[PDB]
């Protein structure tokens, strides 16, 4: 770097593996020179609902809302809310977008899902057509570092839980390769909360760690076979 | 039926198509003589982050916050907030949970998101142990009603988008059965803004005419295999 970077950071406790894992990120990125931005959803109280006040002014068509229709001419008329304008400045700007959360139901949570659904609106992010490798977000990598509740071997493909590619699937393929991305593997710290204090220690070392090279791996093919295949 | 359902709907216009897919459902689900409740989230302002104001009692660690510590501690002494709590009696006393949404990142809107992530919580819909087919909903029905911007052959296994299956499975699986729900088969509802008003008109006739006989079908298999193949 050379290089600017977004962390899309979900969590409410500071103290907690989540904010470790971000803290060390940006500690990390700092070092190496690289330009750093934090967008700490909870702590911003950022709006997860897509609804009609994402467009300022007057609507397309008022007697029918339809939020992606609104939300397209918004975008390309400069008429989007500023909490989501200032988003996607951010996501324009960076070469790599890591999105830091615990795993809800198997997912990002609400306030992150949020994020995804109101920021990366078409015009902006994709046009219909213009999407996976014609998305407009090509030439940007991003990668998830997710943290779960259920142990790596219940991650397994015939564990209770199934392979963690399998709950990958949405967000890497359906979205972030959507919008043209690159996805560098996912970092996937497993039950911090039952480790112990080294251990926990161990994972936010490795973390560091593999940032201090995450510039020279090249991405995932994000394909139904890399998800589900053998 | 002699049955009390619950729709959860995450559709911000009630001339839209989910809307008729809703209106549908509890026309039907009313003539055939069911007890119907509606959640429609945007019209609630449902609140869809997890935060610490979902706890209204002293916390169990006041300086370290941990989501799910805390909501499983403030259900026991029953000091959840009291929109959680009017969510959870509705899921109680219901026979069948329909889930009415546009897909939004291959998953369900972040408000709706924030309903599984906010009303689902330990000691409520599944504890541990009591999970999967020992998790707390067992007994109770639920069924994914989704519509699609993708036509369905984008949706199929070698289409741009992958199976639609294989979106599902952090619903059906993580979450549904993950709370002891037995999962019924989904309803997807393809590309109804690319169809013709006639084919509109015949997917919400099908979705009425399925719901004619819901209570004889018996759930899918809720495994890797449904979703993934092999
Ligand atoms: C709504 C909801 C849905 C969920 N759904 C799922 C799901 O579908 N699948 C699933 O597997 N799990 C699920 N979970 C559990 C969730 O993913 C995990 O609880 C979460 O990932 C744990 O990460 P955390 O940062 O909150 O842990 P924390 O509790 O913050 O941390 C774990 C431990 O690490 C310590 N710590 C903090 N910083 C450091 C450091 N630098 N070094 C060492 N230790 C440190 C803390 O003191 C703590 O003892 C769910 C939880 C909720 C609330
Ligand atoms: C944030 C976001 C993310 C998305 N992510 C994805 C994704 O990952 N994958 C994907 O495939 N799609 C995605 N979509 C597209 C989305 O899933 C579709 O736009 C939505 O499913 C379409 O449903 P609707 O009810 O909004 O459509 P509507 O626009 O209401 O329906 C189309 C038409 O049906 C008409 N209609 C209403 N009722 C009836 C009736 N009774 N009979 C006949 N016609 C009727 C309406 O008047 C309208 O003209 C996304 C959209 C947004 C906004
Ligand atoms: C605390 N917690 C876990 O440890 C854990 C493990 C798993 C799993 N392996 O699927 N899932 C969950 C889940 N859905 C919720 Cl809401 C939760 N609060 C929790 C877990
Ligand atoms: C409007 N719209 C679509 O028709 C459509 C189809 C597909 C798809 N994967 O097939 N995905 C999307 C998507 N991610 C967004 Cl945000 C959106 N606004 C939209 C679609
Ligand atoms: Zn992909
Ligand atoms: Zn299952």
């Amino acid at each position: 770097a050379g290089k600017k970077v977004l962390i899309v950071y979900a969590h409410q406790e500071p103290k907690s593996f989540n904010g470790s894992l971000k803290n060390v990120a940006v500690d990390e990125l700092s070092r190496q020179g690289c330009t750093v931005t934090v967008s700490d959803l909870y702590a911003m109280n950022f709006e997860p609902r897509a609804t009609d006040k994402d467009i300022t002014g007057t609507l397309s068509n008022p007697e029918v809302f339809n939020y992606g229709v609104e939300t397209h001419e918004a975008y390309k008329q400069r008429s989007l809310a500023s909490d989501i304008t200032d988003e996607q400045k951010k996501v324009r700007e960076a070469d790599l977008v890591i999105f830091q959360f615990p795993l809800y139901w198997f997912s990002v949570p609400a306030i992150l899902k949020g994020w995804m659904d109101r920021v990366l609106c078409q015009g902006f992010a994709f046009d219909i057509p213009g999407f996976y490798d014609s998305g407009l977000l090509q030439g940007k990598l991003a990668l998830l570092s997710v943290t779960t509740g259920g142990t790596a071997e219940m991650y397994t493909k015939t564990g209770v839980n199934g392979d963690s590619r399998y709950f990958l699937w949405p967000l890497q393929h359906g979205t972030l390769h959507f919008c043209g991305f690159k996805v560098l593997a996912p970092q996937i710290s497993f039950a911090p909360e039952i480790a112990s204090e080294e251990e926990r220690k161990g994972m936010v070392a490795a973390w560091s760690q593999r940032l201090q090279t995450i510039w020279k791996e090249e991405p995932i093919p994000c394909t139904a076979h890399w998800h589900f295949g053998q």
